[PDB]
């Protein structure tokens, strides 16, 4: 955590979220936990909610040491939207675009992220 | 088929399935229709089953003239796994890697696929 390699890794993840994922058009409903005021049954339907703010808080606490656990939480946003909104919902298409810009940016950064992941583990 | 644009389009889709999607680790359960011998209630729960072999058979018969109909079947695999296995299931995570690498590869081939789609449409 105090390790600069961990901090640099978390910093890159945070910027995937703020520069790319939160920039998806109409993505605001995914930026924060679902508000039960407007979606009253959400937490009765969805057992493990996930949203971009929760991921950013995990990043700020250095809870991700490799990209797989980060991508697992990102993917959960989409899977939850398939369950709640439906597989063909406009919201699900937006969530898949959030996933796509994340996944594809992770691919672009593969060699950089691999080095950081190794240096986090070594430390 | 004798239309070379359609054949080339299908050929590219087929290679997205065999080179990328079927190469996902532990993805074999998605390669063929679910075997009810091992998953006895599957077809009682899932009304529109889908799998990668069925998609490949559709590709061989040139069912897809654009990426949209192809993606509809790809996303149906994921929708079925969210419903049957749950949003957090290891199987759903595998399905999401299949879907995610599919979108990423389609984006990589965008310039080829857009031209082919237009040349199929004009005819």
């Amino acid at each position: 955590s105090m390790d600069d390699d961990q901090v640099a890794f978390s910093f890159i993840l945070d910027n995937i979220v703020t520069q790319k994922m939160m920039a998806v058009p109409d993505s605001w409903p995914f930026h924060h936990p679902v508000n039960k005021k407007f979606v009253p049954d959400y937490y009765k339907v969805i057992v493990n909610p996930m949203d971009l703010e929760t991921i950013r808080k995990n990043i700020s606490k250095h809870k991700y040491q490799s990209r797989e656990s980060f991508l697992d939480d990102v993917n959960l946003i989409l899977a939850n939207s398939v369950k709640y909104n439906g597989p063909e919902s406009q919201y699900t298409k937006t969530a898949q675009e959030i996933v796509n810009v994340c996944y594809q940016t992770l691919t672009e950064y593969d060699e950089h992220l691999t080095q950081l992941e190794k240096d986090i583990c070594t430390a």
